[PDB]
């Protein structure tokens, strides 16, 4: 098939960047590069979520076409997926993991403050701004995300007719956001060590049993070169009890992220990317 | 304020039947009585749910007006709420409880087969067709109801990044419908005995603690006149484990409901209410 006419009106389509499919395109009016995500036939509400979110580590949408397929136009992240930096046991310098992880926490903290849970945080969904190692990252793919009440309404009446499982669930409600902090923990683990913590490689313990017990695969030799603070943070994110698990605020206050050099590097990358109008004093 | 013009066009409004508010009205075209529920400002989707459901023990919607307030036009249930038959420790003959309860089970079975959970089953929400003791009942008020998938999508990938609480919840998912069977249990308890099983009258045990332990208030003297089969069914519905609790199918197969006299009386009331066109053989 062809591209829809309304898209072609505004953009010149070019090469595939990844595969769902992401394409390079050029905005006709500006002659600037953009990325165009094609989702074949809540994409509707992924759009609404992304329209309303405004954070430098969250992907922004420039345009949207609902045709034979869906076309989502985004700013181009030249660096590609974080995934490609961690396959084949490739490993990032610890300093680079911190820079990237700080940005992911800031992103996910912003989501949670704004009532959004992502639910599919993984290396595939973290984009890099450039091929340089020090860069901005942006979180993408809000197709599984959830907007954070039915329990609350039930509890305003007397529970004369209310089932016991509803009352038992009051203990744990309101912690759905913690699934994102677990995923972040897993991502940090992979970045620091170049391998996944839960996996069916070697071992007879099922993947499910590894995850629900929280018994991650620790290989000392791979970790010897990783600092203790780093691994400590990983341990506080991979807590099995969602109520005890570190939140993004607690992670941002952890010793490993009290690194004014890394923060400076982040601030420097931010202002480098920004094109502001004049300011009064 | 006044009634909206589009309503007045079709109906002549009359007296209050109950209080939210329910009014007697007359359809101009037929000169027949109807009931009009006024909900002041998912009423939208309560309408869609009710439009698509077709069961003789579920209230049918005749019309709907979305104005200053919402107006829902329904068939008139002259008998009023089941609530009024059980306040002040009034008690229904056991035979009448069975007739009514059979109808409630049939209704709720129909909902569950069609992917609908009611979530607010109570005497207030069961309507009687007439002031006669043997009558049809209809379940109403689908304002808290839910249409029965996010878990299922999560489980089609590998759970490398998936939080342990999601995997633990696979054990219990798909049993939300059981909240309706608990409520039915509580309603049957009230109907048979004229008092509620969980209540803050006398006792120092909190309502919550009574419900989650399943320790209903049993007063032998009130129950002596109730059959053992009846109480047995109540016990199988007020099971605290939602997976072990009786479903509507299991309740319909219980000895207490194997009563061909009651069933005949129900069939007789059905055909009495129906106005069918001629039939070929
Ligand atoms: C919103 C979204 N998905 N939503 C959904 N699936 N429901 C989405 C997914 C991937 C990209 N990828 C990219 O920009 C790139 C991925 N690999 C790349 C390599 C080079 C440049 C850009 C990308 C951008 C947006
Ligand atoms: C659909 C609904 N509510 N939905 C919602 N609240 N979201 C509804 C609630 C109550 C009635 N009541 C009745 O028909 C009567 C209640 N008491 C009566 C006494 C005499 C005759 C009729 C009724 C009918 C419909």
């Amino acid at each position: 098939s062809v591209y829809p006419k309304a898209l072609r009106d505004e953009y010149i389509m070019s090469k595939t960047l990844g595969s769902g499919e992401v394409k390079l395109a050029f905005e006709r009016k500006t002659c600037k590069k953009v990325a165009i995500k094609i989702i074949s036939k809540n994409v509707e509400t992924e759009i609404e979520i992304l329209k309303k979110l405004n954070h430098p580590c969250i992907i922004k949408i420039k345009n949207f076409f609902d045709a034979e397929d869906y076309y989502i136009v985004l700013e181009l992240m030249e660096g590609g997926e974080l995934f490609d930096k961690v396959v084949g046991n490739k490993r990032l310098k610890e300093a680079t993991c911190k820079l990237y992880f700080y940005q992911m926490l800031l992103a996910v903290q912003y989501l949670h403050e704004n009532g959004i849970i992502h639910r599919d945080l993984k290396p595939e969904n973290v984009l890099l701004s450039s091929q340089e190692e020090d860069c901005l990252i942006k979180i993408t793919d809000f197709g599984h995300s959830k907007i954070l009440t039915s329990l609350m309404r039930t509890l305003c009446g007397t529970p004369t007719y209310l089932a016991p499982e509803v009352l038992v669930s009051v203990g744990t409600a309101g912690y759905n956001r913690a699934v994102d902090c677990w995923s972040l923990g897993v991502i940090l683990f992979i970045c620091l060590s170049g391998y996944p913590p839960f996996s069916e490689h070697r071992t007879q313990v099922s993947l499910k049993d590894q995850i629900t017990s929280g018994k991650y695969n620790f290989i000392p030799e791979v970790w010897a070169e990783v600092s203790e603070k780093a691994l400590d943070l990983v341990k506080k994110l991979l807590v099995v009890d969602p109520k005890a698990r570190f939140t993004t605020e607690e992670a941002l206050r952890h010793p490993w992220l009290q690194d004014e050099d890394m923060k400076r590097k982040f601030q420097d990358l931010l202002s480098e990317e920004n094109e502001s109008t004049a300011l009064p004093q």
